[PDB]
This record gives structure tokens, sequence and C-alpha cells, in this order.
């Protein structure tokens, strides 16, 4: 880390977002909590804010300063900004349905000790329970996976709220969904697309118009399937999303937490595309805090 120290100093200095990219491609997850360790003891700079000094603020900025933070403290700084004003259900929702029961219990306890507050008792005082999307995150941290035993009728439960009913029990769509273990929801998916014809995909996004809703749906679905799949989905619907910069925030922060975790979220997106392509394709944008997002996003996902 000798060299590389004043190597990184100087090209944050510079402002060389192309050579931060190659420079960050070369240490493991280990490795760079190393690095930031010993950059801070020889330069006296904590390396995460002495980034963001460095770098313009963006969607580049934010996939390095995710990207090169431990992941916990990443989701915890995901969290806050998301509620800070209007709650961004997409990035809470990143967090905590794209999470063992283990993260989930990291992610608490370095929220307390962060915040001095619970994680439960802030969605408490600042989610109110009305939408799908509400009740996701209060249940996500909230409820266990348990079998039920009741794979046909749980498939019946998914057509009769997401295509029969004048309107979804909310409540009881995301209990199912959060509590079910992989096992028995993979026999309930199947059932569910015999039963109907069509994915639970396709069924929630025509049922739910509001797209936060529909998306976080889906994320928790598919994390059932595979827990790559949900970050292939969350991708992806960054990829769609027309708005650059919600586009590139999503994709920024989707890559920034999940790109080691869930290094094969490439294999089950092959449904929609190549990802390698479609992050050369669909980033393209000539806006100085976008233009080497695309790089670092292929570095990140190692599809360089």
């Amino acid at each position: 880390y000798g060299d590389a120290i004043p190597e990184v100093k100087a090209i944050l200095e510079a402002k060389n977002e192309e050579e931060l990219v190659t420079f960050t491609s070369r240490w493991s997850a280990e490795e760079r909590k190393e690095l930031r360790t010993q950059f801070q003891d020889t330069t006296g700079l904590e390396f995460i804010a002495f980034l963001k000094k460095c770098i313009k603020n963006g969607p580049y900025e934010d996939v390095m300063a995710l990207g090169w933070d431990c992941n916990i403290s990443a989701r915890v700084n995901v969290i806050k900004k998301a509620m800070k004003n209007v709650n961004d259900f997409r990035a809470i929702h990143d967090v905590v349905l794209i999470a063992t029961p283990d993260e989930r219990l990291k992610l608490a306890q370095a929220y307390k000790e962060k915040t001095g507050n619970d994680l439960l008792q802030d969605f408490v005082d600042q989610i109110p329970l009305t939408s799908a999307a509400s009740y996701l995150c209060h249940l996500a941290i909230r409820e266990n996976r348990t079998p039920r035993g009741s794979v046909a009728s749980d498939a019946e439960v998914l057509k009769h709220n997401l295509i029969d009913a004048d309107e979804p029990d909310h409540e009881a769509v995301v209990r199912l969904i959060i509590t079910s273990t992989a096992d028995e929801y993979k026999e309930i998916n199947h059932r569910f697309e015999v039963l109907t014809g069509k994915s639970v995909q396709e069924a929630i996004e025509t049922r739910y118009a509001d797209k936060e809703n529909a998306r976080g749906l889906c994320i928790a679905h598919y994390y059932n399937l595979a827990p790559a799949r949900a970050v292939a989905y969350a991708f992806h619907s960054a990829v769609e999303t027309q708005n650059d910069d919600m586009a590139y925030e999503q994709a920024a922060r989707i890559t920034g937490l999940f790109h080691d975790l869930h290094k094969f979220a490439w294999v089950h997106y092959a449904c929609w595309g190549v990802m390698r392509d479609d992050i050369l394709s669909r980033f393209q944008s000539k806006e100085a805090n976008k233009v080497n997002f695309r790089d670092a996003c292929l570095m990140f996902w190692k599809l360089a």
C-alpha cells in the first residue's frame, strides 16, 4: 500500500476519474478496507471524505463512495439519505429487501450505533403503513421466513390479490412473499405460473401502477428465487428508467452495494439482455458527473 497511497492521492488531486477507475480495479474488498486505513494513517485524511472532496458530486462520485466503503456502512448511509426528505422507497427497498437475516441484524446494529435510534423505530415514526412499499419496509425487518406447507393455496392468494380482486390486500401479499422460505417460494412461483399463465413479475407490474410499489414487490419476489436475481431486476429497473438522473442514481447505488455480494447478477440479467452490453449502451451521458459512470460500473461488476 506504500506506493499506492501517494498514487491515489495524486489521482484524486488531479480529479482523474478515468484513472480512479483503473486504480480501484486492483483491490479486493479486504484490501480496500486496509488501503483506506493506511491512507488515513499516512496522509491524515479520511479516504472517502477526501474522495468526495476531490470528485464532483453525482452518480460517478456515488458509485465510488459507496463501492470504496464497507458494505454495512454504505447501507446505513443509503437509508439515512433515503429518509432525510420524502422517503425514497427504491433506496430503502434495495437495502432491506436484498439482505440475509445476518445482514439485517448487522444493519440494525450499525444504524443504532450511528444514529442513536433503532431502525425499526425510525420506520414506525417516519413510514406510515399504507402502501405495499411501506409494508415491505416494515415487514422486511420484522418478519422471519418459516415454512407454511400451503404452496397451492399461497399461489391462489397471489393470483387472487394480484389479478382477480378489485384491490389487493397489500399487507397479505407482502407478508406472503417476505415470510416464504426459498424452497416453498420456488414451488409457489411455479404454481402461480401454471395457474395464471403469467409470471409473478408481470402480474405485479400490471397491478401496481405506482412504480416504487411494483418495483419493491418484484425485488422481494425475485430475492426469494435468488438474491442475485433481485439485484439483476433492480439493475434492469434502473436501465429502463427514462430519466437519466434517476437511472444513473439507481445504477450507482445497486452497483456500489451489490457488485461483490451479488457478483452473478449478470447471470439473471440475461433475461433482459447482456448486462455488459446494456451498461455500454445505456450509460452514454455527456454530463460531467455521468461521463465516467459507465466505466466505473463495468469495473465494479467485472464486465470491463
